[PDB]
């Protein structure tokens, strides 16, 4: 995980990563997917990686919600599967999930 390092899935939302020191990644991210809230807020994005890949995770606070991404770097790309957490507006706890696919840009 090379750190500094800026990542854009296919939705547009970006990863920059800041260090990845010990197995810790430190990092920002913003969301642009349409249709996800909290799009062009940047947050603090955590986590770890290793020989086994690496997760990180993003609380969009204020959406109430948090997704976690889990996946690995190949080259310039690093493809991961996710689970977003939140709370719809009648209050029930409400899960989603998908696949993305970042890469590299610098």
């Amino acid at each position: 995980l090379p750190a500094p390092s800026y990542w854009k899935n296919e939705r547009g939302s970006e990863l920059l990563i800041w260090s990845a020191n010990s197995g810790t990644i430190q990092g920002t991210f913003t969301n642009h997917a349409q249709g996800f809230a909290c799009q062009g807020i940047p947050y603090p994005a955590a986590g770890s990686v290793s020989p086994t890949g690496l997760y990180f995770v993003v609380t969009f606070a204020q959406c109430n919600s948090f997704t976690r991404w889990v996946g690995t770097i190949k080259g310039s790309q690093m493809p991961t599967s996710w689970t977003l957490f939140y709370v719809d507006n009648k209050g029930k706890p409400s899960r989603l999930k998908g696949g993305d696919i970042f890469t590299r840009v610098w």
